[PDB]
């Protein structure tokens, strides 16, 4: 019943309707629903399905539907946004990260492969020998492929005389090039940067708030190192030099948000896990944590964005 009303609600909005779900596998499921009774775009911010302050990284697969919903959010003028309430109140990078961090290849630019790879490696892309998932890069010859984070397909770029000569999407499994096309949208590999700037600035805010030991264990020392620690995104916050802010931060005018569900009991079983576990695992010599706060929107404040 959901998702037909969510679909005459958008339609005659002059703006983005966001839907609250109770959880991940509703928001999943009235993706599809929603998205055949309408002509409107509709997204999904997808969970990253990881428990809080976990010990594993969210698939990129998650991570690359998630950055190019992030990236399309503030000029959504008309559809539908279907987000699980957990989900929501967890804050997320600033949309200036990226805008900002986004990196942009055209046909006929003046760039050598080696000098691609260079800029791949510092927005979070993994060298591996055959590119099949997002956030991949593979070289050889003059041939450079990747699989773009937001990307449905991977692009092969051929290098002549260092310069893209070309930019072809291609398929995977035939090994072979699609249409042409003329530019592509390259995005980070991740909801923060991981350059080196960025690790200096995650080093110095790091020290201002944990102390730091020097086993190779220790999250401070395999960052250092340009590595990227399992779990590692629940210090996302120490990537950016100011507070991660609100996901109401990226709504277009006119957001109308409609909820589904009991929010209230499901927001607050949410906030005192995260809080549980945030005291009994906490104070860690190899991993400490952050405060909840610093990652997720109190229920109170959650509901103070759901009425302004
Ligand atoms: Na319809």
């Amino acid at each position: 019943a959901c998702a037909t009303l969510v679909a005459e609600i958008a339609e005659r909005h002059a703006g983005p309707v966001v839907l609250i779900a109770p959880d991940m596998q509703n928001a999943l499921r009235l993706h599809d629903e929603i998205s055949q009774f309408t002509d409107q775009m509709v997204m999904n911010l997808a969970d990253w399905e990881t428990l809080p302050y976990d010990s594993f990284s969210p698939h990129q697969d998650i991570i690359s539907s998630r950055l190019s919903t992030l990236y399309q959010l503030p000029t959504m003028q008309r559809g539908v946004l279907i987000v699980p309430v957990n989900t929501l109140m967890q804050r997320v990078c600033p949309h200036s990260f990226l805008h900002g961090h986004a990196l942009v290849m055209k046909k006929g630019q003046r760039l050598s492969r080696d000098a691609l790879r260079t800029q791949l490696d510092s927005a979070g892309y993994r060298h591996v020998d055959q590119v099949m998932e997002h956030g991949e890069y593979a070289t050889r010859g003059a041939l450079l492929d990747l699989f773009p984070m937001g990307s449905e397909l991977p692009y092969r770029l051929d290098f002549f005389d260092d310069e893209i000569d070309s930019l072809r999407v291609f398929d995977v499994d035939s090994q072979r090039t699609l249409e042409e096309v003329e530019a592509i949208n390259l995005l980070p590999a991740h909801e923060f940067p991981t350059d080196k700037a960025a690790i200096e600035l995650f080093r110095s805010q790091w020290r201002d708030t944990f102390e730091v030991k020097r086993d190779p264990e220790h999250i401070y020392q395999q960052v250092s190192k340009g590595t990227l620690p399992a779990g590692i995104e629940y210090w996302q916050p120490l990537f950016f030099s100011e507070p991660l802010p609100p996901l109401f931060s990226y709504f277009p005018a006119n957001t109308l948000l409609v909820n589904t569900g009991d929010l209230e009991t499901s927001a607050e079983r949410f906030q005192a896990d995260t809080l549980a576990r945030f005291e009994n695992r906490g104070v860690d010599p190899m991993r400490p944590l952050l405060p909840p706060q610093s990652l997720w929107l109190r229920v109170d404040e959650l509901f103070s964005e759901l009425k302004n």
